[PDB]
């Protein structure tokens, strides 16, 4: 006799329940390879020393860094750190007014307003995801277009027999063959989960396909440092479309970078071609652009969280703290890096089979960002579960790096082993 | 030729947007009485004591409370603060399985998790606002259930003839027409824009209307201390529908009573009628409705923000700094109070001619929350912003009494004088 009877228990996301299962394993050997988050050399939580010095400032002065509602595009101070790092010191693409900026709720809910944003404005577009893509950009595409009302499409990513590598001949057939005018998620850099991304060279091929089709590019860019350990190079793609004229879209999060995932920061960019006839006129298409992606927030969330804000803002606008920020990040993706060499050398010094029709673990080494898509079967995943305590993502094998330290590559290496030797790969 | 060539721009909203217009102003004597938005003496954002304690708290130890992606809900003991302050200690529908709380972007973000659980759920049940309501919840609803496809429908609240008292015979008739299991969303104190409220007897008339048509309350509670000046007391209305088996929904805003207004914390509460047929049961439904309100919340944001629930925690669990708390909020009701007084005297003292039938202005004295419903027409607030550089709401006259001090009130009667005498009520 309730109203609610017979609710379904949606399952947990298969993500983000790896490090609630994880909290609860009371195994002491257990490992956390799920959710990216950067860990320490002691496999904990890290806060960047230039977070730890901006915490200090922001929370020493309540009177300056007061809790009232910030204004609904965000701060501007924080509006021009995240447009600098993105698209660097004063762009060509803002000198000339093309560049609408409104702060959102890190990368997922600037990929809410984002998808929103286009459907809303463009409700004909054609929509293309990559055919590997991060598993949450279908939740969100579902909430906004709805799947079954207005189904997204595919481009060749990752080859369909298996192997990792861009299958780019097929890439680039399919976004020239595509209609005109559609739009593409691309991921900026370290693409999710596979770790292989365009080289400079592949998205210099995308470019005039991009140009002459009139193509819109929609970039994810929630790694921005980790994948050369440089800002600069690790924005390339963006910043050669928006040079080139392409018009784009930029969810840009500070949740891996800043290590900042809990305050649900980041920005949300579009980026016109700046053909309105004057500076002026640009200025006043981007304004009208941040206000309507204002309106949608307001009708969700009102206005976008301050704390976070603060922390990025203080940050990006002291030359001291900027310069820390740079080899905060460069520190993790070294850490990174080790850990990648160290797995390896030990599944190496075991001879442990591997994946592919190589069967061997290079990809550990060659992968960009913080994951291995290892090709561990679901089978050795739930086995690396109940068996070692390991929490790797199902879905390819999945392994966060950031999760290993020098005390567990060893057991690691270890349970694989155990895993592959006890169930081949087919 | 660019594709975002034409986008329009959306007006600036209405209510949000008097701030920036106040800011620019170089006006040394003006005075901003538009956002509900707490401010002392001075007149200046304050930061509650209760919540500056809890800041040096958690700024103080990073490990403690660090920056890692929250519980999908919201930290448990977020979550029953949150449950606490609106309930009451270990209600009987807490007792009994029946509360399900995820945490949400302070009201805004709550109510639109709340109207889509519905609308997903219950799609075909009919959706009922008061006659007069807080904006946003227009466009809050038109982005859930689109109001041309699914229009809204009203509940009488005040009366045809503009006089600032419910016309409660017409609402217990239009909730009685509805068909049964319709939604109605209500205010649970301090009804904004007009600052009447049900009272205590109105609210019991309604009972057993909404028991009889097995309708669901959905609860907007945003200034929870500022009716009454007393927590338990301006929760009457929600807890009495519990307790009585109706079936509710609540939409808990901070902003206000915490000032945590741009740290965006509040949280979402489904409490089911518990009739599952165990507590066990009742819990495992309840369960069930996070599980779908944080699915919700994966598609749009992935999850909620740590700051403004580590203030709300840390201070409900100290026994000290809720205290604190609680005095500091009836200390903020007070300010209001001598302000109503203060502003009622000084256009009392210059016989000021008043709007309605009465002509007085005696319903700044007795208007429940934050504001007054002034009845100055859009001609009296347009006037008093370019003349007098006074920012109130348009629709209504709406006044925070919050932007008052006694160093301004005399300025704003002299100024509302101004305006009446130039331009008399029709
Ligand atoms: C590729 C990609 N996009 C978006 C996100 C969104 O994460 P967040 O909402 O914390 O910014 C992430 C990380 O989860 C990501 O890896
Ligand atoms: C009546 C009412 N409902 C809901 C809200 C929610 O505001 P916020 O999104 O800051 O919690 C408020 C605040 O403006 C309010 O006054």
């Amino acid at each position: 006799m309730s109203v609610f009877s017979g609710f379904p228990a949606s399952p947990p996301d298969a993500i983000l329940n790896l490090t609630v299962l994880y909290n609860a394993d009371t195994n002491p050997k257990k490992v956390n390879l799920g959710v990216g988050a950067y860990r320490d050399e002691s496999g904990k939580p890290w806060i960047l020393p230039a977070v730890k010095e901006a915490e200090a400032i922001i929370s020493s002065d309540l009177s300056k860094y007061n809790k009232e509602y910030p204004p609904v595009a965000g701060f501007p101070l924080f509006l021009e750190a995240a447009q600098f790092l993105m698209f660097g010191k004063d762009s060509k693409a803002a000198q000339e007014g093309r560049i609408a900026s409104c702060q959102s709720l890190s990368g997922t809910g600037s990929l809410h307003i984002g998808f929103e944003f286009l459907h809303l404005w463009m409700p004909k577009a054609e929509f293309y995801m990559p055919s590997t893509t991060w598993p949450n950009h279908y939740g969100i595409y579902d909430k906004v277009f709805n799947k079954l009302k207005v189904p997204y499409k595919e481009y060749t990513y990752l080859r369909k027999d298996g192997e990792l590598e861009i299958d780019f001949s097929n890439t680039k057939k399919d976004i020239q063959s595509a209609p005109e005018k559609s739009i593409f998620l691309f991921h900026a850099c370290a693409h999710n989960p596979s770790g292989i991304d365009f080289t400079e060279a592949q998205w210099k091929e995308l470019l005039p396909i991009m140009k002459e089709k009139k193509h819109i590019a929609f970039f994810d860019s929630a790694y921005q440092g980790f994948a050369t350990g440089s800002f600069e190079a690790d924005a390339f793609a963006v910043r050669m479309f928006v040079d080139a004229g392409v018009e784009v879209l930029v969810a840009q999060s500070f949740s891996k970078n800043f290590g900042l995932y809990g305050e649900r920061i980041g920005c949300l960019h579009v980026v016109h071609a700046g053909v309105e006839g004057s500076v002026e006129k640009n200025k006043a298409l981007s304004a009208a652009m941040v206000s309507g992606m204002t309106l949608q927030i307001r009708k969700t969330w009102s206005m976008s969280a301050i704390h976070g804000a603060y922390i990025v803002q203080v940050i990006v606008h002291d030359k001291r703290l900027l310069q820390m920020f740079y080899d905060n990040v460069k520190e993790m993706s070294a850490r990174i890096h080790r850990m990648r060499s160290l797995l390896h050398a030990s599944l190496a010094k075991r001879k442990t089979p591997g994946p592919g029709s190589k069967g061997t673990w290079d990809h550990i080494l060659t992968a960009i960002g913080m994951f291995t898509f290892t090709g561990l079967t679901p089978e050795h995943v739930d086995y690396l579960k109940e068996k070692w305590s390991i929490y790797l993502v199902k879905a390819g094998g999945r392994m966060s790096m950031c999760g290993l330290t020098e005390s567990n590559c060893d057991y690691v290496a270890e349970a694989i082993h155990d895993a592959v030797t006890k169930l081949p790969f087919k």
